């Protein structure tokens, strides 16, 4: 419970400048970050987290690290090189309604898109003491200005961020959440305010 603080501080220090891994990272930085993730998981202060979702998981989360990267042609077609900017990734968990929403923010100063987003609405059901099954309900891209940019690549963009499948909650404390999915991705998120989305 003391090494939790130090391990968290070390993880945040290692993430500085990494942009969450979303545009890749060097192998030695990934191995360090994954070792810190694994240490935190092994010391998870919230065993059987799906028994405790209301207190520990309900609410708004901001991605701080994941094994999702957008590189090469995918990055080019989505225009992330110079005209579109990939902003924050938020996941909202509504425990009383069994809903999970991913919001991926975009901005484009040239196109005066001050704020746009891909919104992915999903439902979940608890399956084990650690796992939920997630099903996609709907998605949208707003504003229409941003939709005109992504429409022909819509399904490929959706596929990057779709939380359809299952998610194992491997760590949660008052401020940090770690999960692993059915594709063996790792997602680390910190608590955020819903109004920040």
């Amino acid at each position: 419970e003391a090494a939790l603080g130090d391990a968290k501080d070390a993880l945040y220090a290692a993430l500085e400048g990494m942009n969450r891994g979303i545009f890749g990272m060097t192998s030695e930085k990934r191995s360090e970050i994954h070792a810190l993730v694994e240490l935190l998981e092994s010391k998870n202060p919230t065993p059987e987290p799906t028994d405790k979702l209301q207190d520990k998981v309900d609410g708004c989360w901001r991605l701080v690290y994941s094994t999702i990267s957008i590189l090469g042609k995918k990055r080019t077609k989505l225009g992330l090189r110079d005209f579109i900017s990939l902003g924050d990734f938020f996941q909202m968990i509504d425990v009383k309604e069994e809903k999970a929403v991913n919001v991926i923010k975009f901005s484009a100063r040239a196109l005066k898109i001050l704020s746009g987003q891909l919104t992915i609405e999903a439902s979940y059901k608890i399956t084990t003491k650690t796992k939920v099954d997630i099903t996609l309900d709907s998605s949208t891209i707003t504003p229409d200005q941003l939709m005109n940019i992504f429409q022909k690549n819509y399904d490929m963009l959706l596929a990057i961020f779709n939380p359809e499948g299952w998610l194992e909650i491997t760590y949660v404390d008052e401020s940090l959440r770690i999960g692993r999915d059915d594709k063996a991705n790792i997602f680390v998120l910190e608590r955020a305010d819903p109004s920040e989305v």
